[PDB]
């Protein structure tokens, strides 16, 4: 008894966990589309500058997206506890 | 003595995780209010264009905040963790 | 060989889970210099504004950035699995 209820709180935990994470990656998602459309935004007003990151006489920052690594590992993840949560009932 | 010490390291870990995730929203929030400020103020801009999506000919990308059901979530997790390191010790 | 079992289940989801965090907090990281860089720029055309704060009549808004806050404590807890596992097979 106190096995599997202890293995259902981990399931539970880490699905909790899982959902959370899912939503930070809605947000960082949500954001960086305003976030390159703001760039682009700039680009277009300093165009004859040749670009906000010239005008700026800078090093140029562009975003690195893992959005598909992040969902994917999510699902999987989730995936794998609704296996876990037959099993304990198997 | 063996299955309180698993039930302890879970408790400690998702303890642990969950403030890494509180980090990172407050990281999200923080970001979010300069990257809408910097929208107000390419809209400010291209104000006789209509704004910085109309001068871009595209799609208007808007943010969609998820703060109040991240941090609801954590709270609520975090206090059921208090709850457990309570019946742990009774 | 069932406790052993649920401590390995605990060390792989809490890794799994650790992985996924530095992953958002690598998006976090590259958007907000993407993010930071568009607020230079904006307060770059607004110069004589005296920026895009006082251009917009705003309480001006800043970037409070935790991303060694989140590293220092994932690679602590990877730390911490690493160890976990080895204490298993002894
Ligand atoms: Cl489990
Ligand atoms: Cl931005
Ligand atoms: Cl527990
Ligand atoms: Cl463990």
């Amino acid at each position: 008894t106190q096995y599997t209820k202890l293995s259902h709180q981990l399931i539970s935990d880490v699905q909790a966990i899982s959902s959370t994470i899912q939503d930070l990656q809605d947000q960082v998602d949500s954001l960086a589309e305003v976030v390159l459309q703001n760039r682009r935004g700039l680009d277009l007003l300093t165009a004859e500058q040749g670009g906000i990151c010239l005008a700026l006489q800078e090093k140029c920052s562009f975003y690195a997206n893992k959005s598909g690594i992040v969902r994917d590992k999510i699902k999987n993840l989730q995936d794998d506890l609704e296996r876990r949560r037959r099993q304990l009932i198997d």
